[PDB]
């Protein structure tokens, strides 16, 4: 029966009716989304999910046999097994993001259809030869945000009151999002030098972060 | 016939004619921006237009005969039919946007003048070589915004109420405008963690943003 | 006379004694900015002024000789005189941008020594292969400033009460400085639909803005 | 003894100890954010720390005798001893800065590991094929900053009162953070055609940024 259900799996209507539910539990979860289309056809969409549910473990018992070992060492199925075990934990319990992290099965659509995992597999493999910057950054943003949290945390602790806070307003600058009305301007007018530990951040942030980028335009 | 007017259409006076009333066109446009300059010569522009969009029909008219099936298979040519077509619906009825749409004739300018041909379809060619990508987002987009209506829309519901504020907020927070200072921060106050969707989310679509122009970088 | 002047001015000396005077009336104006320094050698640094002026038409009249037609035809001289004939209108009459566009005869700092030339020269020659989607650019600003001072400048005259006005927001849209919390945010409030009109403008203008600089990464 | 220290010096063994107390005063500093922690542990703490500035100074003065003068020109190692002497000046006097300074001695981390240091090299190496654009930039936000305080800082002083306040609000809008609601359109209110001196401001600045980058996608 192995060689039964192994040309079950293998077959293109198996794998295109997975994907086939993946676009409608879809459509289904942001229908979902709407308080009235709740109030009208909820017990539908609630079974049409448990159903689905079902479907997708059978499926991933199914993908187990017929490849073992091999199957816990595919990123994609690994994927596919831990996004479906998240769905699996009773309606209850807990936190309740687990009811929300439901929703991270419609990136099943990435795993179960090439050209997506192409592009996600394209993108991905960018990132090895990022990690030694990745790894300085996160060292200097570890060290100023020490710095800050003892420079400015006591007159304002909301934005670098503690370590974490620090590294939050940190990253909140290096986007430049609102930096200096929203965080140095205020600053200065208690710590008028504050300019001095902001502008040097931003241009090694950015200088940082631009090279990074023309990294990824010579690999 | 036939000839007679395949020489008249085909011909460079026929052409820079047109071009010459696009860029009259196109300063009348402009002026009749000015309540001033309407309560003079609102007359002359009124009628200068539906001129000129008569002129317009006659010469797509023209155009079709010369080229038949051709014409309805040129890109720049079915913009102009549908463009010009626009701007013939009444000045009434309907939507207003109608008569406000008729300023996009003044892309006739582009259609109708190579080099402007040359840089748009040197760009548009661009985005083939995206949709991979770009499809990849969309999918992206539509799971976060719905987690996000889900888990924020109810003490947050101008930013989250609905599954396409949810779309514009997030979109927002990818232009990285005003994220922190305007929606996490407001968001933390009542969801502490709430940093951890919108973070993560940020490196995500900044990543492939960076990617997606480093590929623009290489074809 | 003739080659004795045009082995004084083309003589090392000249030039490096010019540009020792512009390092000079340079540090002279960042002075001039000091309410406290006017008040002790306002005089000192009005008559190091007018007298750096003098030479400098000196030098100016000096370069012309020396080179006639071939003067009236390089940038960099063109520039220099320009530069100079605004400093020479009377401290009075007229606007009052000239007593401040003086502080442009800094930039002679750039035109009087090379590799700022190079680095300049360098810049601008990048200009001409821009121009083509800066005209679609521009045209599509024009376009878009019309369509918004007819749907919006009623309600919202500050922003687009005119087609300048319009301009402006417009391109502050691009720099996408605050554009949804700020602008388009407020707009629907009256208008619900305007983010139809701004999402793609800034889809539009931003891929067009990505091609210009990856267009650059290739000339 | 020599031969014998330049054994204990060079060898492996030693290296890692160093990189092991790196990374365990570092993990210190981040525990010492922690007013909590420093009730319970400051003690531990603040012993701990006076210990590892001994032993730093201790291998920084054996590095010495194992190199001579072929540590003080090495990079590197001038930065650590550069860095072990801040953390030197006792934790009393002249400015508390240096008190906080201190925890730049985790950036040996760096300096003590290779792939860092080959990052930070390679990082570093851009910077000179920067600095004739560098200069070009700075020596225009000197002159804008010049014109900008004459122009403004009479009805504006917080923004343009000063030549430094100028600087300041000028790399402010370069960031474009917050550049037209927050200042621009500010300063129309009573200068109307300030639009002037600020789009063009941004269009030169941000072009070239723009070749900035490109110029380090060449080399
Ligand atoms: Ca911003
Ligand atoms: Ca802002
Ligand atoms: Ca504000």
């Amino acid at each position: 029966m192995y060689l039964r259900i192994t040309n079950i799996v293998e077959s293109s209507f198996f794998t295109k009716f997975i994907i086939y539910l993946i676009v409608l539990n879809g459509i289904t979860m942001g229908l979902e989304t709407s308080k009235t289309f709740m109030q009208s056809f909820g017990v539908y969409t609630t079974l049409f999910n448990q159903i689905v549910i079902t479907i997708f473990t059978i499926e991933i018992i199914l993908r187990i046999y017929v490849h073992r070992i091999s199957f816990f060492k595919d990123p994609w199925s690994l994927f596919d097994f831990f996004v479906v075990a998240i769905s699996l934990v009773p309606t209850s319990s807990g936190f309740e993001i687990l009811r929300v992290l439901r929703v991270l099965r419609l990136f099943r659509l990435v795993t179960a259809v090439p050209q997506m995992r192409k592009i996600v597999s394209a993108l991905i493999s960018v990132i090895p030869g990022m990690l030694s910057v990745i790894a300085l950054m996160t060292l200097f943003f570890y060290i100023f945000a020490i710095m800050a949290t003892q420079l400015f945390g006591e007159r304002f602790p909301e934005w670098f009151g503690t370590l974490g806070e620090s590294f939050y307003t940190l990253f909140q600058v290096m986007t430049l999002e609102d930096w200096s009305m929203g965080i140095v301007r205020p600053l200065m007018e208690v710590y008028p030098y504050a300019w001095v530990f902001f502008i040097p951040f931003i241009f090694v942030v950015t200088f940082v972060m631009i090279n990074l980028v023309v990294a990824i335009c010579v690999d």
